[PDB]
């Protein structure tokens, strides 16, 4: 054997040394859209809306 | 004998001319770290903590 014996990290499985775990996500919130919130919005109730312009 | 003759300051032992003693120390009080009080504080349980991220 001799003098230079030493019980390392290595010598155990990972289920002895396991690392500690935070459970929620690392993740910033879900941004909102610009044109969905300043626009002005209407029901549309076909494919096509028509208006008439003064020319 | 003479005219000469005077009582100095040498001539009494340390003891009878002693110094007054401040007993209390001299010193400015101990600093606070700036991480170990304004960074976010956690207990670790192993020596790796492991989180998941959105990607």
């Amino acid at each position: 054997a001799g003098f230079a014996n030493i019980q390392g990290r290595a010598d155990l499985s990972d289920v002895h040394l396991p690392d500690q775990v935070i459970k929620d996500v690392l993740q910033t919130a879900p941004e909102a859209s610009v044109l969905l919130n300043r626009a002005r919005k209407v029901r549309m109730s076909s494919k096509k809306t028509k208006q008439p312009v003064l020319a």
